[PDB]
Formats: structure tokens, sequence, C-alpha cells
């Protein structure tokens, strides 16, 4: 399993209130919650200004387009100017690969030479929103990740906190998957009808697909088509893995009475 | 936020281990990691059967039907043999409300008068199946949940690893959820085409559907059509709503260049 080791400084109470966290993180299903979750965390000073974006990525883990912007405290006018602006072509923070460590802006700021990304620079900075930090988390499975940035004062001063959001943010980042309603990593499954049902509970059997033919009264051509829909279907590799992976629909085929 | 709180009896060590889970499952996304992660957590005894299902519940949080059944350890016969004779309607712990504590199956065994239930828990018996415990949990905003059955001898006598395990069973039912692709919670925004695109382009501007009509040169009647439509596939709640809930769309409105 691919993730980021836990922060090895830590005291005892920051020890339980990193599980907590991320615990609590793992029951966000949503936007209000965690929208009010990152507020709540992230409270003092309240001079900070917080938001996370869930995008769809290209192979360097970059985003390529939003998903969904979840605002807890960026000024509306800034997002105003932003989305009008198409800051997000220009905005060197938007250029990160999700999934490494934290980064303070300025160290992105301090090395951009492009005219579009220092005008960016200075209309964030008349904003007030000149300095800040943001933390990321990509899936591995799924072309997607999140950006939970912290603008403010004294980005990153606090050791032990940037390492326990550092390492809440993978959490984060799967709450902000559910919340935004995407479609499945990978296809889901696809009903099957009732005659693949039919067919796929003699599969379940182990009859054959000459046995199946013969209960059904239709050729094995006929089994064959159904057999290869199933398949397909349950998205297995093959006739054997398909009574695996459709072990569910054999084993309650119908609604269970309760 | 709803969660189930973290266990108060806890070392240190045991503590730690505690959050290693929790933070690992919460980057669980393939079935094969989820195997390989029950196995290992729930090592010895090499005696034990694991297995996890996941299903699609009623209003009470007790299964309907199976979305997807991931074995660990039980035996192929067994699961045949419950597939085959239709054990998830006899099965006592298929009755359990999920997001409750663990259940040692005896606790309901015990309890069980009818006679389909008797037959079951003989079956069980002779297959090796007899004893065991079962850690649940569900979502909240899509009705889902997942059961996590452990059979062995002396069911959940070791009174910390219950506990602990208890605490990472909401985190393996939403790695379970990832990894069986399901539709999501609610229903995903719905791709614009260009001109609800246009459409959308002015709205988040501040323009009125007159003035979008104006730029476009079509009625208002037709921009009301365009606009609804836009509220709609945004899951919106109305115009200003929409605005809001669609800001990726009006920040990257193209693929970004890296
Ligand atoms: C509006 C989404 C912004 C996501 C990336 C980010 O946080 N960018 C900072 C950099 C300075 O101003 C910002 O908005
Ligand atoms: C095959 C899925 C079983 C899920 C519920 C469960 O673990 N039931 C126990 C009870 C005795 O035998 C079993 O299989």
């Amino acid at each position: 399993i691919n993730a980021r080791p836990l922060p090895a400084g830590l005291t005892a109470s920051q020890q339980w209130t990193l599980l907590e966290w991320i615990h609590m993180a793992g029951h966000i299903e949503t936007e209000g919650e965690l929208k009010a979750f990152l507020d709540n965390i992230l409270s003092q000073a309240p001079s900070d200004r917080i938001i996370l974006v869930l995008g769809r990525l290209n192979n360097q883990n970059q985003i390529q387009r939003m998903e969904k912007v979840l605002n807890v405290s960026y000024p509306s006018d800034w997002l105003n100017q932003y989305s009008q602006e198409n800051f997000a072509q220009h905005d060197p923070i938007m250029r990160i690969h999700l999934g490494q460590g934290p980064v303070i802006w300025e160290e992105r700021f301090s090395r951009a030479k492009g005219s579009e990304e220092k005008r960016f620079i200075a209309e964030a900075s008349s904003n007030g929103m000149g300095s800040g930090i943001t933390f990321s988390a990509a899936s591995d499975r799924n072309n997607v990740g999140s950006i939970l940035s912290i603008g403010g004062k004294e980005p990153g001063r606090n050791a032990a906190l940037v390492a326990m959001l550092n390492c809440l943010t993978p959490h984060l980042h799967q709450a902000a998957v559910r919340i935004a309603n995407l479609p499945p990593a990978s296809p889901s499954n696809m009903p099957l009808s009732q005659r693949e049902y039919d067919i796929f509970h003699w599969m379940s059997r182990g009859k054959t697909n000459w046995e199946i033919a013969t209960i059904l009264n239709i050729s094995e051509r006929t089994v064959k088509f159904h057999v290869a829909n199933v398949i397909r279907k349950l998205n297995a590799n093959n006739r054997t893995h398909a009574i695996v992976l459709g072990m569910h629909l054999a084993m309650t085929p119908r609604e269970l009475v309760n």
C-alpha cells in the first residue's frame, strides 16, 4: 500500500489528536461536514483563508481540470477574479505535482519568471493572498487529487501542525472524492438481465455451457453469447473469474427478507 | 460528524498501531491491497477464517442485497454451499443492524428459534464455522455497509484487538466501497453542452438572463431553458447556487497546459 509515513516527532497528545482527525475524516460524507471540519481544525488564526480543490490529473499528477471547488474562507472577490481572469492557468500553486509534501507559496513565487505568473503574484498579493501553504494528495487507481490551501501570515511556522495536516490530507482528499459524487474508479458492474442471471446461476453451480444449454433448452451458441456478456458485465477476465467476482449476485438473487 | 468513539483503554503502543491501521486503510484502492491488509493484521491464528461483505441496506441498516463478496480465507466449499442453499436468508449474522458494535456469533445462534436458522447453524458448525465474530459499519449518505467476519476459536477473547478492529471497521468499509466501483452516493453532475457552458460562463460573471440573451442573440425564453438545464445538471437548488457549485467549470473551462 502506497501511503505517506506517519510523522515521527509528535507528543502523545499530538499523536492522539491526529488519530481523532484521521478517524473523523474517514466518516465525512457531506460538503457541509468537510467545510465545518476544515474550518474547525484550522480556526486560529481566524485570519487564515482556506480552500480545498479536487481535480482530474494528468500523468504527472498535476490538475488538468477542476472537479470541485470547496471554499471554506477564500474571499469571494478573489474567487471571482480567479475565475474571470483564468488564474488557474497562471497560478504557480496550480502547477504542483499533487502528493508531494507541503508547498509554501513563496518557494514557487520567488522562482516565477513568466509575465503571466508575475501578474498573478501581484494580484494575489493585493488581495491578501500573497503568502500561504498548500498540502496535496492524489489517488493511485483514479486520476484525481486534492489540494488543501491555507493562505495567511507566517505559513508553515508550526512544524508539528504542518506534519499532522500533511498526514491528514490524503484522508481529506478521499472525503472530497466521496462528496463530489464522481463516477467509480473503474466502471461499475452492469446489471445482468434475467436470462443472463439464469445462466450465471448455473455457471455458479459448476455447470458447463452445454449443460446450461440443455437445462435452458437453447443452443450452446446462445449460451456462449450470454456467458461472454456476463463476464463483460462483471469486468471479469474469464468464465471462472466471473463466478468469483459475481458471488454477491449468486448469494442474494433476491431482496433478503427482514 | 457521526463516528464511533476511539477506544479509551489502549496502551501507547496500541494507540500507534491503530493510527497506522486507519491511516493505511485510508489509502486502500484495490481488492488485492484490502485482501492482503485484512490477512496481515489478522494473521494469528492462521486458523481464523476471514471475509468482508459489502451490501445495499434497508432502512434498518440490514443488508438487502450483497454488492461485493471479498473473500480472504473462508473455505470455498462453505461459500459454495452458502450460495447454493441461499444461506444469506437463513444466517442470523446476516440480520445484524450494520454499524452496531461487534457481534459474537453465539450471541445470535443461542437465541435462534426458527427451523431454517437452526439448520444453518448445524451446517455452519459441521464446516468449522460454528464460532466467530462480526464487525460492521454503514455509510450515512449512501445505503451501503460492510460486515467483517472472523470465524475461529475463542472469538473476541483479545479485548484490545476487538476494540481496535471495531474502530478500524468503518475505514475498511469505505475502502470496500472504493474498490467495489459503485455509482456515486448522489448522482454525478452531468456534462454541460457547449451552449450550456457558454450560458454558465456569463451566469458566472453576474449577467442576468436578459443580458445573456442579448450577448448570445437568442430570446430570454431560450436562455431560461438552458439555465434550468444548467441548474439541474449541477444538482443545484437555484441559479445562484449553481454558480457556486459549478465554480470548477468556470475556473478551468479547458485543459490546463503544463
Ligand atoms: C481558487 C483555487 C486556488 C487553488 C490554488 C491556490 O491556493 N492558489 C493560491 C496562490 C495565491 O492565491 C491563491 O489562490
Ligand atoms: C458468506 C458471507 C457470510 C457473511 C456473514 C457470516 O460471516 N456468517 C457466518 C456465520 C456462520 O457461518 C458464516 O458464514
